[PDB]
């Protein structure tokens, strides 16, 4: 069983949070995507691109249940996941940490090379999914990764 | 534009030629999927969740449409690109090498009901690549290293 | 008793053929890399940058002295496991089946750069020429069986080891 | 010339505030590192794997004193920019930023992944602290101003830059 499963927007700090949790607990990350992209052999967008968002998301649902159930590490929540069904009902009794970023940042720290218009659907669409399974907020516009690794593990 | 474009179904080796093609001939290799994020700054998967299927192939083909214009180096089509009528329109005239596999060896090729699964895409597609391609190259029983140089001396 | 020790450079294929070979004689594969970061719970890139080599390896005889005792399957070896003086000694009287691999094809096979750390090509074909070097003359000296897998395709090379067992 | 050219150890933070500050300013970004991987068409691990450190400098510098001259907005350099002579005395007089950061953190930050092929590998730590210890004292001689990333954040650090301009 994950010691935390961390979920949240593009760029609220998944992998990032994840990566560093993963070392003061102790453990692993597995990030979902990761898992999925892996274990299939196939590239996120080879399965959307290929057999659609319904399969995809299926296939992810699988996928996720699996590492939930035999990830003991800290887990990263492919950031639409929580949309499926099958996922909702998984992380019911695990320990599930919602990274809360708001919607100018979110869009900042996901930069590379009107966006920031389809961020805010993405945010409505999930975000109160996000409040639905978390066990614990963590807000982190403000504060710094190492910051965000201590509030978190205080409380676990 | 590309020296080379590649087109085929999951497995056909569209990356691994890809990189090959474009390693041996000091030039890189585009993605299209890739180009997408990369002027898009948001995931295919948050595109399809987010606005539509359909309007994610409005995306891609201006994507696809900009790399072959762009892009002087091997392009990498994604699969699926060719459904759309514009980018089946906007392939014309450029070097379309078009990754010929079977089902069950295309099946094999990726990783650890699903042969008929691909069988479909396999039909869907397969007139649709077979279609646009210039250069048709069976990948069956050609090892790659072999495949790269089949188009390499007729680029 | 495992079935085969698929054995030779990054790129050879032994997860490859690994994965056909045993599908091909109904059984079910064990990846020693796969077991590596199944058992740890975090990746191989990882291990060796906070780790590196000498602890990479002793997990990988651990991993790999079990497999030897409990996987009856088909057991495709790491790269480098031939490098552990405990591994090599282990492996006495399996079947260790060698994919042998020229260079400029290993080269250009590990192209999802394949993650590889050993290979993580800061400046890479220097590195794989040399890493062929170091275990080309450990997979000789392991290896009950060697075959080229340069001209050959997968279904050949899984075909071929399937005569020979 | 560049309203600012950051400069800093990997992790520093020479790409991310890039983005900001010439957001803040209302400028242009050009990063060096994806000007790169546009001008050749080909990634950053992908040039260091095939053709070399030792040559990847030298389309380095290529773009780098095309952006000295060209370019007006923030200016995001390469990391190891300044270990070409031509580079550093090119560098001379631009208001040039240096983004300071403890090795502890940077290992923290530039361990997502993407690139960073003189990180590669094994023993991350270690190719730091040598890069680190033959990047630091390049980048003192030829920073005007200079802003400690370390605690601060990414917001804090374009008011800290902004405020200093
Ligand atoms: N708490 C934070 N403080 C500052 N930067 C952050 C913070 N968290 C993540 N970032 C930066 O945000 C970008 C998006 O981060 P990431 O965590 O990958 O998104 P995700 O939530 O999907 O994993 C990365 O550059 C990461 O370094
Ligand atoms: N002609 C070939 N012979 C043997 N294997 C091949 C050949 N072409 C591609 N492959 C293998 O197929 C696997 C999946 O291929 P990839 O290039 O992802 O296909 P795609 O472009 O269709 O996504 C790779 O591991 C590659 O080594
Ligand atoms: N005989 C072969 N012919 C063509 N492609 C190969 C062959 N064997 C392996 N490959 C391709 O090379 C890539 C890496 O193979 P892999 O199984 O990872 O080697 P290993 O596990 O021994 O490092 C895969 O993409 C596989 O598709
Ligand atoms: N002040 C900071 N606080 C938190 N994260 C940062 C900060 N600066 C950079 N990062 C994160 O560090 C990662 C690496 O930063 P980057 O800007 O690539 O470094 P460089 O460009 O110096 O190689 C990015 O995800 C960015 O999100
Ligand atoms: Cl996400
Ligand atoms: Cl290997
Ligand atoms: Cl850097
Ligand atoms: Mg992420
Ligand atoms: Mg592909
Ligand atoms: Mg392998
Ligand atoms: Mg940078």
């Amino acid at each position: 069983a994950p010691k935390a499963v961390l979920v949240g927007l593009p760029g609220s700090g998944k992998s990032t949070i994840g990566r560093r949790l993963a070392k003061a607990l102790g453990v692993g990350l597995l990030d979902t995507d990761v898992a999925i992209e892996q274990r299939t052999g196939r590239s996120i967008a080879d399965i959307f691109a290929t057999d659609g968002e319904q399969e995809f998301r299926r296939i992810e649902e699988d996928v996720v249940r699996a590492a939930l159930a035999d990830h003991d590490g800290v887990l990263s929540l492919g950031g639409g996941a929580v949309t499926s069904p099958g996922v909702r009902a998984a992380l019911a009794g695990h320990t599930v940490v919602y990274l809360e970023i708001s919607a100018a940042e979110g869009v900042r720290r996901t930069g590379g090379n009107d966006r920031a218009e389809k961020y805010r659907a993405l945010m409505a669409k999930r975000a109160p999914l996000y409040r639905r399974v978390a066990t614990m907020r963590v807000d982190t516009n403000r504060r710094n990764p190492g910051a965000v690794v201590r509030h978190i593990l205080s409380r676990l």
